[PDB]
């Protein structure tokens, strides 16, 4: 059964609810955007409309075979009437074709539901400047202020000068960058960029890849691996035997692996600035774990909440336990006396 935080009331709308067989009363569902635990349950038997992005369109109709005539692509930043009712599409800064979306009950109840976002000061200048939010559905993937990480801008500048460093050092050097779901692309972009390369992976990944609109992409893939000294793999092959194996495939071209790992937040954000982060080494393999996030900071998601100024917020993210329950709306309250709404 559905969960309240996925129901939109004064609607026949759901958002990411699509595990749970037929809900009840849903006349439309919403997807924020490609990934798998929002997305879980679709399919080529999928018979219901479907709203989302273009670039979610592209991967439902591609990857998840979603035939055509469900699936409703919207324009960002658009005011759209989907079953009666006023909506809006605004970027999440998320993964590519990620948004937020604006629903204006017909009652004149405004809500926001974010999906899975990171906060920028940008979304202050989007059609949200406009009117009041009454209800705010709210990624809290990070919601306590231990979790602090570096801007995504400085992350990439420390790979790129990295990855510039060792193949200039060795240019029979190879470099990996893990990966298991879209989002991210950043990372091995702008590494294949200062390097000179195209990035080199398996047929499923690129396929994934030209379903983004990303320009100039013909210029920055491919599945010949041969011609590439930028490799993707699994994440779960970004470990000393998973990289040791790989070198052996690629028959002596290389003699030296620096693969980088993309995570979240982990602790050691606690204690150690981007400038000093140090690989672990074995033998001719480096891997570094980089902190690139696509979710909010805790103190990027305090300040668009204090901008916004929402009446209720509903969270959606870490409401399985009574005590992260109890710590999130302990930071709610926080920053409502605080500012003053
Ligand atoms: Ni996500």
């Amino acid at each position: 059964t559905c969960p309240f935080y996925k129901k939109i009331p004064g609607t026949g709308f759901t958002v990411d609810a699509f595990q749970y067989g037929v809900v009840e009363g849903c006349t439309a569902y919403f997807l924020t955007h490609f990934h798998s635990d929002h997305y879980a349950g679709l399919s080529k038997h999928f018979t219901f409309p479907v709203y989302c992005s273009e670039i979610t369109g592209n991967l439902l109709k591609n990857k998840l075979h979603v035939q055509e005539q469900y699936i409703h692509p919207l324009p960002l930043d658009t005011e759209c009437i989907v079953n009666g009712v006023k909506v809006v599409l605004l970027d999440a800064n998320h993964c590519p074709g990620a948004v937020m979306i604006l629903f204006y009950l017909p009652n004149g109840t405004v809500i926001l539901h974010t999906g899975d976002f990171r906060a920028d000061p940008s979304m202050e200048r989007s059609l949200l400047a406009d009117q009041k939010v009454h209800m705010l559905y709210l990624d809290t993937t990070y919601c306590s202020p231990e979790y602090t990480f570096p801007s995504q801008q400085e992350v990439i500048r420390f790979a790129i000068n990295t990855a510039f460093e060792a193949v200039t050092l060795n240019p029979h050097a190879l470099v990996v960058c893990g990966t298991y779901s879209i989002g991210k692309e950043k990372v091995f972009l702008a590494i294949a960029d200062v390097l000179g390369s195209k990035v080199g992976m398996s047929q499923e990944k690129y396929k994934t890849l030209q379903c983004l609109n990303i320009p100039e992409i013909n210029s920055l893939i491919t599945t010949d691996m041969c011609s590439s000294l930028v490799h993707l793999l699994p994440m779960m092959q970004i470990n000393f035997k998973g990289l040791q194996s790989h070198l052996k495939k690629c028959g002596g071209k290389y003699n030296q692996i620096l693969a980088f790992r993309p995570t979240g937040w982990t602790h050691s954000n606690k204690f150690t600035r981007i400038a000093d982060v140090i690989p672990q080494t074995k033998g001719n393999i480096s891997i570094y774990g980089i902190p690139y996030s696509e979710h909010s900071s805790y103190l990027e998601m305090k300040r668009f909440v204090q901008w916004l100024k929402p009446q209720k917020i509903i969270p959606t993210v870490n409401v399985g336990t009574w005590k992260s329950r109890s710590t999130m709306e302990k930071y709610f309250r926080e920053w409502k006396l605080e500012a003053g709404y």
